[PDB]
């Protein structure tokens, strides 16, 4: 499913993403805009052999098991396919683990470099939250 930027913002909210671990819903849609462009079904393998799965690209070498990960781990204890559903929730899940992991949101590069120290707030603007 392609989501609505303001649709999104508020399927996050319901699951408790805004200010989790201190970080805004402004910073949680960034991160799935610039990860995904707001699709539930966007994969990417990574030279290492791995594959980034969903809206904010869970990688399957520390998170979920897509079989073909060798020597991986699978600590959201999901399988990969899970996270590309068009209910948020299993991936929801998995973020709120990988964010409590000590690097806080520096674990998804898209958000370092494009949305890390910008006016995230722009993102949920005019929204009906």
């Amino acid at each position: 499913k392609v989501f609505g930027r303001c649709e999104l913002a508020a399927a996050m909210k319901r699951h408790g993403l805004d200010n989790y671990r201190g970080y805004s819903l402004g910073n949680w849609v960034c991160a799935a805009k610039f990860e995904s462009n707001f699709n539930t079904q966007a994969t990417n393998r990574n030279t290492d052999g791995s594959t980034d799965y969903g809206i904010l690209q869970i990688d399957s070498r520390w998170w979920c098991n897509d079989g073909r990960t060798p020597g991986s781990r699978n600590l959201c204890n999901i399988p990969c396919s899970a996270l590309l559903s068009s209910d948020i929730t299993a991936s929801v899940n998995c973020a709120k683990k990988i964010v409590s992991d000590g690097n806080g949101m520096n674990a998804w590069v898209a958000w370092r470099n494009r949305c890390k120290g910008t006016d995230v707030q722009a993102w949920i603007r005019g929204c009906r939250l």
